[PDB]
């Protein structure tokens, strides 16, 4: 599994409210089991989640946030 800043997979990040709420709820149902907030220095303000399935797909550059 995944450990990584969460996104929506499209090279883009998320961004995250300070706590868990909104974005650890998110990490629940994409399959995470502990969701977080981060900065991913490249992107902005993120999400992170931990132990995300190989099926999810996260940050990445290379590009910049499309969708």
């Amino acid at each position: 599994v995944r450990d990584g800043y969460i996104a929506q997979p499209e090279n883009c990040v998320y961004h995250c409210f300070p706590g868990s709420s909104g974005c650890d709820t998110l990490c629940k149902e994409k399959g995470g089991t502990s969701g977080h907030c981060g900065f991913k220095v490249g992107h902005g303000l993120a999400c992170w989640c931990n132990a995300l399935p190989d099926n999810v797909g996260i940050i990445v550059e290379g590009e910049k946030c499309h969708s």
